[PDB]
């Protein structure tokens, strides 16, 4: 005979959130008018995010939406215990790639600063034969100036300075748009977790908006090589083959879990600071979390470590959230370099099992 910590999906947090939360930041707080999507709808162990989309038509609509988000914006700025990072909402036009065309390219370079300039310039040269992957790293290095993002202080204003000294209108976005993003962060368990509620303010059918973000995911993973994250497009290939179905979300969510939700956790300390609504004390609680988190990660090693707690002694909160971001974003990719690693064996395990003329639309190669 013998005898904190990351934030672990129970149904005692989903029912605090539906019922405690929801209520605060949602525009139609009713069941029957708000969906959970993603990973927190499957009640995955390892907490990333939770995605929930809000159909507020036509209590709401083109006609009133400005005055709602106003007041919701408001209301989130007066409680002290939730935080909008970002409204995403409308796009400009100027930074649109339609043709790839060399001057189309050109006209868009000019709009950017020198330093992005510069990275531009890179992308078109390292990819100078391979043209959708050259389009499609151009598209994630314009992402933020093309789809527009929104602070709350930007909101409130009415208004937002865009490159090449362009003004754009909040009320006037949104009075010629069908949907908004509002980017959330909520205290559940030992740090801040963020909620993306998708606001749907016409009758439309977002299911070409799925599709489309199920293509972008595929791309990103597989232009980038990322061979755990190539696996989330399998996924969705077996959804009617039950033991496949099972063991590909095993294996993303179960056996590496805890790889995605600290790539997770790293980029919400990024979007926290880069919004600016980190301060010491929660920067500090979110380094310690993903310091005693990486010692779980069965063989992991890394010279950051050791950097990230040398710089704790000093005695500059900004130098320290500052040098800890730079930090934590290689941690990100060694952490991304690790999982993608063990995961390249599963990946060709179940690619093989792809009929090969289904591989093209599963598989970049
Ligand atoms: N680097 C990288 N990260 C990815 C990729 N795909 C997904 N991720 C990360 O995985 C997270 C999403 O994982 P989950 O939230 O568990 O899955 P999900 O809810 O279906 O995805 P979202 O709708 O993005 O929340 C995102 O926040 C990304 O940080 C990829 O191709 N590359
Ligand atoms: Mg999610
Ligand atoms: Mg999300
Ligand atoms: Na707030």
């Amino acid at each position: 005979h013998h005898s904190p910590g990351s934030l672990i999906y129970t149904y005692k947090l989903e029912k605090y959130v539906r019922t405690k939360i929801f209520p605060k930041i949602l525009l139609i707080p009713d069941k029957n008018r708000y969906i959970i999507k993603g990973s927190f709808r499957r009640r995955v162990p390892f907490v990333t995010d939770i995605d929930v989309v809000n159909n507020v038509y036509p209590e709401i609509s083109r006609e009133n939406i400005y005055d709602e988000i106003i007041k919701l914006v408001n209301n989130i700025q007066s409680d002290p215990n939730i935080i909008l990072a970002y409204l995403s909402c409308g796009t400009d036009e100027r930074f649109k790639i339609s043709t790839g065309s060399s001057k189309e390219l050109s006209n868009i370079q000019s709009l950017l600063p020198d330093n992005e300039k510069n990275e531009f310039q890179l992308v078109l040269n390292k990819y100078y034969n391979d043209q959708q992957k050259k389009l499609f790293f151009l598209n994630e290095l314009i992402w933020d100036h093309y789809k527009l993002r929104w602070k709350p202080e930007d909101v409130l204003i009415g208004s937002m300075n865009l490159a090449n000294n362009v003004s754009v209108n909040f009320r006037e976005t949104v009075e010629n748009n069908s949907t908004i993003l509002l980017q959330y962060y909520v205290k559940l368990g030992s740090y801040p977790v963020g909620i993306d509620v998708v606001i749907n303010y016409q009758k439309i059918d977002l299911t070409p908006a799925y599709k489309n973000a199920a293509l972008y995911q595929l791309q990103l993973a597989n232009y980038s090589r990322e061979y755990y994250y190539m696996l989330f497009p399998l996924r969705y290939y077996f959804k009617n083959n039950q033991d496949i179905s099972q063991r590909l979300e095993n294996i993303i969510e179960k056996k590496y879990g805890l790889y995605k939700q600290l790539m997770v956790r790293i980029d919400d300390y990024h979007t926290l600071y880069k919004s600016g609504n980190l301060k010491i004390d929660m920067a500090t609680n979110i380094v310690i979390g993903i310091l005693r988190d990486i010692e779980k990660l069965p063989g992991f090693e890394s010279d950051t470590i050791y950097q990230i707690k040398k710089v704790a002694t000093n005695n500059s909160p900004s130098i320290k959230i500052e040098e800890w971001d730079i930090l934590l974003k290689v941690l990100y990719q060694e952490i991304n370099t690790a999982v993608n690693n063990k995961s390249r064996k599963y990946f060709y395990r179940y690619i093989a099992m792809v009929p090969p003329q289904d591989r093209s639309k599963n598989y970049i190669s």
